[PDB]
């Protein structure tokens, strides 16, 4: 099919991503970085959440593939050494699909914007102090004062999620998580405290109290935001595929990056 | 329909039971404690967790209402003024009914026994150290050195799960969530530290490293089991219903005990 | 003696204010906001802060005080019906002085600024990823990646720290307190997680890996520095006095603020 | 002087017991395990914590040593390689001494009992709920409702303590550290939540609120105390001296026990 390949841009992954483009070249296989179905990222989480991010358009028609030329990534999880018997079985085209969940970002302002995350959406203050409330399905359920909140996919718990004292979620649950930076919490604010995790179709609402200005991040890309009305977290419809070549399972993964490998 | 009604046994709870008592007797409806269709818990969450798990055999044909005569809680979620409208709905029998989540343990000697809760089950140490190896679907993930182990049902998750660190998630999930007690972490010993959760038919198995003695708790019941082989832990087939006679949304709830009411 | 008043700023704190000194002219006190030995501050424990910077470089000179015209502070401690009783006895002036412990910050470029909080002192990065090693005493102790981190005097314990999971201390104890915010950890980067808690004449300095510039606050006080080669925190030989006019026990404040008044 | 050296039980330990004392036979000590002035412990910290508390009776007479078979300990800080060096220079015994805090837990009934920790005391229920108040030099402070409360010295920080999200603190400050073991926190039962860190001559007194039986720990030893009326804790009067022989200070024994050696 058509596929493309994008490197981190160090030597050693321009060489393999040169290599496998070779590989390639043996099979009915095109390069593609317009319309590609089959997107390779080579080099780390930070490289696979760049290729997706380049292509969230055409989800429905991608499957991904990460090769970590570092260190064992989450979206990253296959060695440069299998990157031949990859293109072999790439090139066949049998494999099959898994689809992980994503996060949608709606920001309002007084004109809308949307995005979709991967790992995770946080919004903290512009300099100032950072108060909003926070509203579920409609619902005022607490004001929260702090450095910010963060509302993460199931793939995106073991990343900002889990420095934050959040849960890590197996991704084929269909769900979001939403854990606090640092509340204030006596006898005039009070939070939860406890990470959050929503189901699909629950809406959590983030409302301005004083200060509209926010630096809202989607994964790697973060923005000042102003004149903000309301920021509006839900499970995507949408959903990432991936294209699967072995048995590499989500708490093994977990195990070999926190525990031992 | 045949009905009982459990009384936590204080004078408030007792009276209360025996006027709901006296207006079903205005309808047709029979007492039954034996085969009860609905069964009606009066006093804190602790009695209507003793009213499911005195009735555990015949979830399948019952559907459980909790009335709070102290502090809300969250089985026991209506007050005792609207005990007189509770009878009323109830007898005529057009409420719906939403189901709840729940864990099965299992536990293996050298010879097996189950159990269902509600809450959480947790599993700690006869007096010396708990060790266990804890394996995920049949791959063995972390040496546990601690305190111990707590695996909770979504509902669960704002009972002893949330003191644990653990996240809140809604009872829609049909998910289980463990916990750590106390884990130690040096360059010897290294444990997750997350909070995980689960989804259905992932099996979590503790299996014993010295010691095969542990104290073993099932929502309020905890007993001291001995050569123990083996503890899994999955989500239930089993599930437990409510008799649904207004909206009183989970967050909401989470709200009013744990924020403000 | 020579006395100021420094007010919030709403009516409630200006009109106090002027009672006050208006109760002054009765006695024998001057008002000099230059060479004050007497700092009254009128508002909350923020304009407390903003008295204390205001004459930071007299503290060995000055008693303050600090009146809450809102809720209970930690640094304004005293009620406003007390006013007229702190004014006689501020002014016979046979009170008794109670000192808290400082935080010398110390912040060297490629020339050196240092800095006194009575609160904490935090480092963020300016945008990117926060990359520090911890030096303690010229040992290198860990390679800190995360959001930043936060050295807190005693008093301070109470403010960002508490959010940050750091321990209440007793301000008797001369020491400061180091806690993360949101570290990374996993089998690549590896902190100590723990709050950390130091005695006097320990150093503890951050050093940068690669980007050199920082967001470093200093109590309210936040600004870019640029082309930073080391921040040093120690415990100050400074002291910040309190003019002692009741018995008001700091774990009786931690109570009444975090607990119930 | 007089010496004696307890050893773990193993065959490693106990034969580098038998060549030290062959060693120390060269030399003008004698071997007396009643009246030793130095205790020379072979094995972990926790091999050091039996040997403490074997001669807790005679601290002002003894400097400590210990010798770590197995992995680095805090209390058993020198390889066994180190052992020969050892020998000479305890023999001709200018070496210098060093002293850390020690923990006084008493233990009122309907009679008294005290004792001392080197690590730290632990209250937990006999089975029931736990409930107790906590009396602050007096006041009241907080009515605790989890699984139980830990009380650290300063060299316990890094053991129990650190599980349970307390603060390292270097032993050279005279305190104690109170951590909480999973508080229960709604709008009924209200706990700091936060480590408490308190100086000398302060009282920390628990009491029951209705069960009078508790599980108390001191160090390794663990004993039911029934018709318990008061649990007070204070920083010890009395002090552990160490044998100083080398500079292996604090904060690297801390690097090298949780971050990498
Ligand atoms: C470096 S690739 C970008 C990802 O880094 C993760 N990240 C950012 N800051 C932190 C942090 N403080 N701790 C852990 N992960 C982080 C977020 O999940 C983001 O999507
Ligand atoms: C009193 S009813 C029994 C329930 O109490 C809860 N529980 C027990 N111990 C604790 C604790 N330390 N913190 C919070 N909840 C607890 C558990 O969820 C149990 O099912
Ligand atoms: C508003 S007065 C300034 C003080 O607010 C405190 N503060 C700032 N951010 C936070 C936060 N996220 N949580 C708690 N206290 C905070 C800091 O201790 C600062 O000195
Ligand atoms: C094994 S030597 C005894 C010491 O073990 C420590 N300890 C006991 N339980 C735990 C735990 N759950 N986590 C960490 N350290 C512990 C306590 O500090 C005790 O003094
Ligand atoms: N989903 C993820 N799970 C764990 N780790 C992740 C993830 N995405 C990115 N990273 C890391 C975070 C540290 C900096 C390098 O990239
Ligand atoms: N599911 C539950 N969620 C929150 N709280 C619960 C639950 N079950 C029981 N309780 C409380 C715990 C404290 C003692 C009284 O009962
Ligand atoms: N030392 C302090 N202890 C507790 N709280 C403090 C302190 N200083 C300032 N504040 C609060 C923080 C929340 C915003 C208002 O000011
Ligand atoms: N003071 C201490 N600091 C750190 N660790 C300690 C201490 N005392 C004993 N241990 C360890 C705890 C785990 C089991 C082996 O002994």
């Amino acid at each position: 099919m058509k596929y493309m390949i994008t490197s981190k841009g160090d030597e050693k992954s321009d060489l393999l991503r040169l290599n496998m483009i070779a590989g390639f070249g043996e099979y009915d296989m095109e390069y593609d970085d317009v319309e590609p179905e089959i997107v390779i990222s080579i080099g780390g989480d930070g490289t696979f959440l760049s290729a997706f991010h380049q292509y969230e358009e055409r989800l429905d028609e991608i499957a991904f593939i990460g090769i970590h030329t570092g260190h064992l990534g989450f979206y990253a999880d296959w060695r440069p050494a299998e990157a031949d018997k990859l293109v072999k079985l790439l090139a066949k085209g049998e494999y099959q699909k898994v689809s992980y969940p994503l996060l949608k970002t709606t920001v309002k302002y007084g004109k809308e914007a949307t995005y979709l995350a991967l790992n995770e959406s946080t919004v903290k203050s512009s300099g100032g102090p950072f108060v909003v409330d926070v509203v579920i399905n409609d619902i005022h359920f607490e004001r929260f004062r702090g450095d910010g909140l963060c509302m993460s996919t199931p793939s995106g718990t073991t990343a900002y999620n889990k420095s934050l004292g959040g849960a890590l979620m197996h991704p084929s649950i269909e769900a979001m998580q939403l854990t606090e930076m640092a509340s204030i919490n006596n006898r005039v604010y009070r939070t939860i405290g406890s990470p959050l995790v929503f189901p699909k179709h629950h809406v959590v609402s983030l409302q301005p109290v004083n200060d509209k200005d926010f630096q809202i991040s989607v994964d790697h890309l973060s923005i000042l935001h102003r004149d903000v009305q309301e920021i509006r977290y839900e499970v995507s419809a949408k959903k990432i595929h991936f294209a699967r070549f072995r048995s590499f399972p989500f708490w093994r993964r977990v195990h070999d990056s926190f525990i031992e490998d």
